[PDB]
């Protein structure tokens, strides 16, 4: 399935994934494309901060969903 990731600079990252992929699978795929390490990524679906070992299915994430990408800071 195709999902859509929106970054703070407004970049649209388009990812083929499958619903049983993890949010750490997501973080690795985006690094492959944009050079961002998973450690600095925080990922938000519908106001909710997403946790790494959980699956896209478990969050109710399916095709054509908008997900949002945040950079974690130094102090936080």
């Amino acid at each position: 399935m195709q999902i859509f990731v929106k970054t703070l600079t407004g970049k649209t990252i388009t990812l083929e994934v499958e619903p049983s992929d993890t949010i750490e699978n997501v973080k690795a795929k985006i690094q492959d494309k944009e050079g961002i390490p998973p450690d600095q990524q925080r990922l938000i679906f519908a106001g909710k901060q997403l946790e790494d070992g959980r699956t896209l299915s478990d969050y109710n994430i399916q095709k054509e969903s908008t997900l949002h990408l945040v950079l974690r800071l130094r102090g936080g």
